[PDB]
C-alpha cells in the first residue's frame, strides 16, 4: 500500500475527494456569476469582478485540498463537475443571495469533514481545515451579509438606481 | 499604370474611399456631439469627453485606410461630407442610442468590404480589417451596450438625477 | 433582441459554447494529469508542473472564448463537465501520448468552428481563433512531439532512468 | 433664453459657425494635400508631413471657436464640408500656391469677423481672435511665402533636382 | 506518419518548400547587388546597405518558414540556389528596378500559397502568411515605388549628380 | 581596368570566388542540418543549435571573402548554389561526422589559396586568411573532434540514452 500514508482514514480520503467536487462546483458557479454579469444586458462590472475573483478564490480551495491529499498518500479521484444551477442570476441581490446559501453549503461540508477528522483522531486534518479554510469561509460569509445588507437598504422603490450605486460605490471596479 | 499596385481591385479602391467618406461622417458626427454635452445648458463633461474622443478615433481610421490606400497603389478620392443627422442629440440616452445606430452602419461597411475582399482573393485588405477594424469595433459596440443597459436602468422615475450619477460615476471626467 | 450582437449566428453562438466546454473538459484533465504525477508513488515534479500549466492554460483559453462570447452579444451557457478519462496515467510517455490525442481533438475543434465561422461569412470569429488559439496549438502540438521523441529515445532496456532524466533535464523543476 | 450668453450677436454667432466651417474645409484640403505627396508617384515626405501637420493646425483652430462659441452661449451648427478644390495637386510649387491661397482667404475671413466684432463691441471676440488666430496666420503666411520663394528659385531648368533637394534641406522628413 | 502533423496538405508542404527556395534566390540577389554597389567603381554605400539589408531580411523569411515547416510536421527539402540574373546591375535606377520586380514576383508567391491555403481549409497557413508576410511585402514594394520615383525625378540631365544626391539624402550611410 | 587593383592576380580573383560559393554552400548545409534536428521526430534542439550557428559563421566568412574581393580591385562572381549532399542527416555523430568532412574540405581550399597567394608573392592574401579563417578553422575542427569522441564514448548499447545526454549536457540549449 502507501509508503507514507499514516493516520489517514478511507472515509477522510472519499469526503476530501467529495469536497474538492464541491470546490470546483463553486468554482464554475461564480464563472457563470461573472459573465452573466459582463452581458451587454447586465453591465454591473463590479459584481463581475467580484464573482470572477471568487471563481478563482474557489478553485483554490480544491488545489489545496488536492495537494493535501498527495501529502497524506491519499488518492485524488475527480467526479463529473454538475453545471450551475441557473444560466440566468436576475438581480445583484439574487445573486448575492444564491452565493450566500452556496457559501453555507460549502461551510458545513467544511463542518462536516471537521467532525469527521476529529471522530477518526486526524488532527492534521482538522487543523489543515483550521488553518486554511474555516476562518476564510466566516469572513467571506460576513462580507456577503453586509453586501446582502447594503443591496437590500438601495432596493426601497428606484431598484435600478440602488443596484448601480451599489456596484459603482461598494464594489471594486476599473 | 501604378509601379506598385498588385492584387488590388478598382471595385475595393472605391469602396475604401467610400468607407473613409464613412469614417470622417462619424468623427463630424461625434464632434458635434462632444460639443452639444459641451453646452452651458447640457452640461455633461464626461459624455462630452466620451463623445469627443470617439471624434478622434474615426478620425484616425479614415487616417488609416487612406496610408493603406497608398500603401496599396490606390487614388484617394475625397467627397463632400454631410453634415451629422442631428443638430441637437437630446439626452445621454438619445445620444448613446444614436452612437450604437451609427457603429453598427460602419461595422456593417466594414464586414461587406471584408466580403467583397475575400470574392476579389485579396488577404492583404482581409487582414488590414480583421487587425485594425473589426476588434476594435467590436469592442466599442460592446461598451456602448454596456453603457446603454446603465444609462436604461438608471432612467427610473428620476431622470436628471440618474443622468447626472452616470456621468459622474461612469464617464470619465475632469 | 440583443443590442449590440450583429453578424453571429446561432450556429456560432453555440459552437462556441461547445468549445468552451471542450477547453474546461481539457484543463480538468490536465489538473488530473498534475496530480498524479505528484502523487508520492510517481513522484515527478518536471511532469506535475508541466501539466498544471497547462490546466491553467487551457482555463485561459476557455475564459477568453467567454468573454468573446459577451463581446459578440452571444449568451454563455455552460453545461455539466465530464470527469477525465482516466483516474491513472501511467508513465510520461503515456501521459504525454494522452495528451496530443486530447490537443489534437481541441485543433480539429478549432479548426471546424474556424470553417463554420468561414462558411457564415464571420470573419471577426475566424480572426479571433487565428489570432489567439490557431498557432498556441500548433505550437503546443510541436513541443509535445518533440517531447514524445525525446521519451521515446529514452525508453531503450532502461525506462526508469529515461523517464528521471527526462523529467531532471528536460522539464522545468525547481 | 441662454442663462449665460451676454453682450453676443446672432450675426457673431452665426459667422463663427462660417468660420468653422472654413476651418473645417481648410482641414480637409490638407489632409488631401498630405495623402497627395504620400503617393509612390509623387512621394515627397517632408511636403506630405508640412501639409498633415496644417491638417491638424486647422482642425484645432475650428476646435477653438467651437470651445468658444459654447463659452459665449452661442450654439454650434455644422454644415456640409465641401470637398477640396483639387483631387491632384500637381508639383510642390503648385500646392504651395494653393496652401498660401487658402491661407490668406481665411485670413481675411478672420479680419471680416474680427470687424463684425469691433462694430458690435465685442471685445472678447476681438481679443480672442487677436490672441489665438491673428498672429499665428501672419506667421504661417510668411512661412508659406519663404517657401515659395526657396521653391521658385530652384526651378531653374532641372524642376526634379530642385524639388527633391528642397524637400530634403528644408521640409522636415524621418 | 508524423505525430503532429494536422489539417497540412502534401500541396502546401511542397509549396513552402519552393516558397523558401524564391525566398533564398532573393537574398542572394540582394547579396549580390549589395557587393556590386560597394565596388570601388561604382561605390554608393547607400545602396549598398540598402541591399545588404534586404539580403538578410529575405533570408529572415525564409528561416520563418522553414520554422513553420516544422512546427506544422512538414519536412524541409532544399533544392539548388540558381544564381542571380544579374552579374552587373547598372545604375541604382536599373537596379530598383529590378529588385521592384523581384518583389511583385514573391509577393505573387505569396498570394498563390495564401489562395491554395484557402482552397485546402488551412487558416493556419492562411494566418501566418497575412501576419508575417503580406503586409511586410507590401511596405517593402511601397518603399521601393518611393525611390523609383525619386531616383527618376532626379535623373533629368545630370545623372551623376542625382544618382549621388540620391544615395546621400535618401538612403541611409555612416 | 580597375583604379586601385595592385598585385592582385587573376588566378587569386577567381579562387576567391570559388571558396565563397563553398562558404555558401556550407553555410546552405549547416542550415539544412539545423532544421533536420528541428524536427519533432528528431528534437535535439543543442544539435539544432550548434549548426544554426555555423550556418551563420560560414556565411559571414562568404561576407568576409567578398568585402576583401571588392577591397583588393577584384570583381565578386556568384555561381548556383549546390543543394547539400542530405536531406535527412541520421544520427548526431552522422551529422558531426559529415560537418567535420565538410569542415576539412574547407580548410584544404584555404590552405590551397593561401598556397597559390604564395606562390604569386600576395602577402595581403596570406594575411587575410592567416589572420580571419586559418585559427578559426582550427579550433572549429578541434571542437567537433571533441564533440565526435564525447558521442562515440556514449554510444555503447544505449544509443538514444547518449544521445540524449550529449544533447542535454555538452550542447548549448535553452
Ligand atoms: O487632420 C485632421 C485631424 C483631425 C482630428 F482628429 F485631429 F480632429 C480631424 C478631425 C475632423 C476632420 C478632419 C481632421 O483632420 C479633416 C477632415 C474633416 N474633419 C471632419 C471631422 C473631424
Ligand atoms: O476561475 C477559475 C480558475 C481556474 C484556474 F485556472 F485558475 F485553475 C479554474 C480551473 C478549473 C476549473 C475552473 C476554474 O475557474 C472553473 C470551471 C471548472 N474547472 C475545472 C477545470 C479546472
Ligand atoms: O544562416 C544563414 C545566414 C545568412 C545571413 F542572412 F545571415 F546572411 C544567410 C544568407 C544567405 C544564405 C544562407 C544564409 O544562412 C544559407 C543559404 C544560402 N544563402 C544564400 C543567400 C544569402
Ligand atoms: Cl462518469
Ligand atoms: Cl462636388
Ligand atoms: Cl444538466
Ligand atoms: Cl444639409
Ligand atoms: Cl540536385
Ligand atoms: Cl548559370
Amino acid at each position: 500500500s502507501s509508503q507514507i500514508r499514516q493516520n489517514y482514514s478511507t472515509e477522510v480520503e472519499a469526503a476530501v475527494n467529495r469536497l474538492v467536487n464541491l470546490y470546483l462546483r463553486a468554482s464554475y458557479t461564480y464563472l457563470s456569476l461573472g459573465f452573466y454579469f459582463d452581458r451587454d444586458d447586465v453591465a454591473l462590472e463590479g459584481v463581475c469582478h467580484f464573482f470572477r475573483f471568487l471563481a478563482f478564490f474557489k478553485f483554490f480551495g480544491a488545489f489545496r485540498l488536492l495537494k493535501m491529499q498527495n501529502q497524506r498518500g491519499g488518492r485524488a479521484l475527480f467526479q463529473d463537475l454538475q453545471k450551475p444551477s441557473q444560466d440566468e442570476w436576475g438581480t445583484t441581490l439574487d445573486a448575492m443571495k444564491a452565493a450566500i446559501v452556496l457559501e453555507k453549503s460549502l461551510n458545513q461540508a467544511l463542518l462536516d469533514l471537521h467532525a469527521l477528522g476529529s471522530a477518526q483522531a486526524d488532527p492534521h486534518l482538522c487543523d489543515f481545515l483550521e488553518s486554511h479554510f474555516l476562518d476564510e469561509e466566516v469572513k467571506l460569509i460576513k462580507k456577503m451579509g453586509d453586501h446582502l445588507t447594503n443591496i437590500q437598504r438601495l432596493v426601497g422603490s428606484q431598484a435600478g438606481l440602488g443596484e448601480y450605486l451599489f456596484e459603482r460605490l461598494t464594489l471594486k471596479h476599473d
